[PDB]
């Protein structure tokens, strides 16, 4: 149970980030998600319900990044759940997008999490979880900048591991493999996909199975965990 | 909830095994714990409750784990937990010692999972949960048998869950660091032993917290993870 | 051997650079250096001898690394060692020493290979190695930017191989730990410092050690090693 | 160079084992190969040349461990590459097998290294190359008794280094990927098989490419690698 703490999680109004609120809020935590659209951000907290709240922001602004530390300056839960994925081979690849996608997936967590880590440093307690990806530990052709700021992340929960943990507060990533919103004819059919094939599992994962490891994670059950990698994919890491 | 599932953990009559079978027993699991010795084997389970039941087995012996095997056949979530850890130097290690070791840690779960995970393929689904250590996965001196032995079924959880996943069977580990029983002396004072000073987290864990992320891979909750190893080490591996 | 092949080595005028580009020349390869001091340059050139050349680089200036791509169009060889290690805590750390670490430690040794390898594909060859650090495995507090740079340069390291592989085009990390230029007196004394009595061979290591594992991977003795790291680090990844 | 160097190689009679043995007797060392048939281990000592000599030995059993130690005393380099390697799937696999695989692979290499590395220690120096597999790092349906085995030793790796290293005493592993040896019309033909298919470099290895890591490792030009694996698989564990 999260009674009585407070849970940020960035980029929250759809996919794992909506789902890892809504399971939040379900447990008792007063969630605040974030994401850049006012009007579908109000709609994911009403879909939430149990009065999470939603907070505008551009986590590729560090002016944003900074208006959203201060309107939740006391966050017991950070789930660092927004970035951007474009992919393009290396040889295709420009420079404005390299640079936007190491601002967004990168430059402002790290900030956000600086600041949100000095409240939860002091306060004794906190748990920090960052989404990642399978493309951060395994080659996947397209994906080179993409993978190169969620394995940023990777090491930044091991250093924030090692610089929080003396105070209590806790820092781990959740890797997440292939990973689509179910629809409404996916238990009829035959057919299944390459992507799907090549896993253990022969399926994609529906973003609140990705979910459920953040919700352990975040929550006390995992208090003796920090500094580590839960790899949520099927078993695509494993082959 | 474990409602209608059955569990089995070996070793289960003390420590990581006793604490895991307690949460699942409480989830709604009917709960199989395996032991050495009868009387605290019966101890054991009316401290579980819940229906929990006792099977003698000693997993060095393969006509025990054929009789284990025969008594509980039809398993949907298995905890291997039993084994044993004495410790040498290399220049110091028997045949003896060695031998038991492999026997004990690996041969004996080896060929329980081998007959299990046939009736959960068969059924298509279930959950085996391999408990390691940090020593198989950083070197630690007068560990080198036990830290091999579980370095195995580290692997084994690889194989196994890609041999089993298409049937729905997860595999996984569970890495537990420094873990010890708390005394009721353990709020008070202000030593801290050099065990605990070189972990992010500054503490050991009660068996309860190591037990906590088996019940989160033995359950539907990690229906996405498999062939993965969860650490649960205060961040031991991190560092 | 490396005679007929063309060696990059950014930031090779000292240290882990200096020491691979020295050990290359003496291979026969054809040794181009960068740095950002000319005088040293040209000083750490002639200390490299065998016709190795200085180029003027600043891998933080797009501007600069496309003059230095224009200089060394036709590169066989691509040892990415130039960057920048200030250290501060998450809390210290700045905003302006962030964009300045991940722009010359990521972003110039993107662009520089995105160039590079285009010329090694279509001729079928070519070899590529990222010089990262124990800090990107590893969680050490200060370290946190730095760290999270070098992993970065992990990641790529595997995209890479990926995207580069099928055309004869091998990339692997070199993750060195504490290493240090030995001085004259340290064959005496007695004295063991806290770094080095930490790893398992209880010294830092010579530049010229860890240059010895980039000639390896550099070379065509490591003709079927790609998208791998190896660690140079006196055991300190093991430990 | 290896000269006044002796280097034991288990196995060393034909693939993996026979090109590493000839490379160092290539660079100097007075080799020592080990094999079960004393026909082939003749031939192939005189393949090697350079006073190769050939040790009958049979890691499966002790007593001929304990006359290998006995005949090979004193052994600078040593490379533990002896090895059955039998496939099935978990469901198939005997007991017999099982305990013949433990019992080769782990057990007798274990003990040769006990006997072995006390001669390193007490000289203050010496190199340990373990042979693994992509086996003991991925899952790989049919594998699963030999991928532990490997596995194992890979943990040992690491407790060795950290036990052996105080005294100068370095150990690593080098896990090969798909490794064939060339035939005479390989270089022909335009057929790519479905294993060489699936790694980045899209070939296997031959043996050849496989001892280069060995001799590296084994050399002092390794001389601060230690307690790491080396990747040897055209891209295998990073895809
Ligand atoms: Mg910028
Ligand atoms: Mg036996």
């Amino acid at each position: 149970e999260l009674e009585g703490l407070t849970a940020l999680v960035t980029g929250g109004t759809s996919g794992i980030g909506l789902e890892s609120a809504r399971l939040m809020a379900a447990e008792g935590a007063d969630v605040v998600i974030t994401g850049r659209d006012a009007q579908r951000g109000e709609q994911a907290a009403a879909d939430i319900g149990h009065g999470a709240r939603f907070v505008q922001a551009d986590l590729g602004d560090l002016d944003s990044v900074a208006d959203l530390a201060a309107q939740a300056p006391d966050v017991d839960i950070l789930v660092n759940n927004a970035g951007i994925y474009p992919q393009a081979s290396t040889f295709d690849q420009d420079v404005a997008g390299f640079q936007q996608l190491f601002d967004t997936n990168v430059r402002g967590t790290y900030f956000l999490v600086a600041a949100a880590a000095k409240g939860m440093v002091a306060r004794g307690h906190g748990s920090i979880v960052n989404i990642t990806t399978l493309a951060a530990h395994k080659g996947f052709p397209g994906t080179s900048v993409y993978g190169a700021t969620k394995a940023a992340l990777e090491s930044l929960t091991r250093t924030w591991a090692a610089e929080f943990g003396a105070n209590g507060v806790r820092v781990n990533s959740v890797s997440p493999g292939p990973t689509r919103t179910p629809t409404t004819l996916e238990q009829l059919g035959d057919f299944i996909d390459d992507v799907a094939a090549g896993l253990p599992l022969r399926r994609t994962a529906a973003p609140e199975e990705i979910a459920q490891a953040v919700l352990f994670l975040a929550s006390p059950r995992a208090s003796f965990v920090t500094g580590s990698t839960l790899y949520v994919d099927g078993g695509g890491y494993a082959v």
